[PDB]
């Protein structure tokens, strides 16, 4: 038992809610948020702005010194570094950004990471502004993550339309 609430299950080990990962990322303490990040770690917008907005930008300065050391991260790569106020931790995972032409191929890669944590609250990688559709990414999602992962999905129209659409 955790403390995730109000999620809808999906599969055995995926569950799914509209919200915004921010917001519940505060209320719950995971011991994983996952972050939507880029190579460079630079947290502009999306779900990335938005987690590092909530964390006074603690987040930024982290990960810029993290970059200072180790360059950029791989498309459907990560790294971990702290959850600052939101989390224990925070997985930054790269998925391919459609609008910058990246290989859609590689979004199992970047799911592939959340299997070394038994648990996670996650957004779903490559959709809203990096471009690619939503559906392939929880088809993605769901057929490639065996361990157990809290889906926070922005939008309520497309949470509805993912449910409703789900195999
Ligand atoms: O961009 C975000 N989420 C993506 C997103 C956004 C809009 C339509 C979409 O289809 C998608 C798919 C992505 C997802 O739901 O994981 C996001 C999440 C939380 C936010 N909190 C704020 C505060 O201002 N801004 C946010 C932005």
């Amino acid at each position: 038992v955790n403390s995730f609430s109000g999620y809808l299950k999906l599969t055995d080990n995926v569950y799914i809610k509209n919200a915004d990962i921010v917001e519940e990322a505060k209320k719950v303490k995971p011991t994983v948020v996952v972050n939507a990040a880029n190579v460079y770690l630079k947290h502009g917008g999306g779900v990335a702005g938005a987690l590092n907005k909530a964390t006074n930008n603690a987040m930024q300065v982290e990960s810029d010194d993290y970059i200072a050391t180790n360059g950029p991260l791989k498309v459907g790569g990560s790294c971990v570094l702290s959850g600052h106020n939101l989390a224990k931790h925070c997985l930054h995972v790269v998925g391919p950004n459609v609008n910058k032409g990246e290989d859609i191929q590689l979004l199992k890669s970047a799911y592939e990471n959340f299997n070394q944590h038994e648990v996670l609250l996650a957004p779903l990688l490559s959709a809203g502004i990096f471009g690619a559709d939503p559906i392939h990414s929880l088809r993605v999602c769901v057929d490639t993550v065996r361990t157990n992962v809290y889906l926070a999905v922005f939008d309520k129209n497309l949470y509805d339309k993912l449910v409703s659409s789900f195999l």
